[PDB]
């Protein structure tokens, strides 16, 4: 019973997020800052309604909903495209599929002792994100 994902969590490394930006189209100059930057995401949660904010000195990016309900994803800031987002349970890992454009596009969230783990996929690339609780 490792669902609960509640907290502020710290950004302790970040693989291949430049990879994963490039395959998502975001231009050079921006890849240049947002690669630089430790991101905090907190997690607000209540069963199985989300409600996330994702922050940097750079960009900040909210996303909000429930698992298992469909909704309209608009990637503001990201690389601002639309797409139709469905989180689900496998297992205790919290699985979204971003249906758009970009073919095999989505991530993974899950807890694993003390640190939350995000695995972002676009195309061929993954990014893996580690972060500790504040
Ligand atoms: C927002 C801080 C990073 C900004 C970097 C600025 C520009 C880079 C442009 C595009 C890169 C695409 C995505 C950024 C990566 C992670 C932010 C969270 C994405 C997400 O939905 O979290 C999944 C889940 O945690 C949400 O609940």
């Amino acid at each position: 019973m490792t669902r609960d994902q509640n907290g502020t969590w710290e950004m302790e490394s970040n693989e291949n997020f430049e990879g994963y930006m490039k395959a998502l189209d975001i231009d050079f100059a921006t890849r240049k800052i947002a690669v630089r930057l430790t991101q905090t995401k907190v997690i607000d949660q209540d069963g199985d309604n989300f409600k996330t904010k994702t922050t940097s000195t750079f960009r900040n990016y909210d996303v909000d909903f429930t698992v298992g309900v469909e909704f309209d994803e608009y990637t503001k800031s990201l690389d601002n495209r639309h797409v139709k987002a469905l989180v689900t349970w496998e297992g205790d890992v919290l699985v979204c599929v971003q249906k758009g454009e970009k073919e095999n596009r989505g991530w993974k969230q899950w807890i694993e002792g003390d640190k939350l783990y995000l695995e972002l996929t676009c195309g061929d690339q993954v990014c893996r994100q580690v972060f500790k609780k504040k």
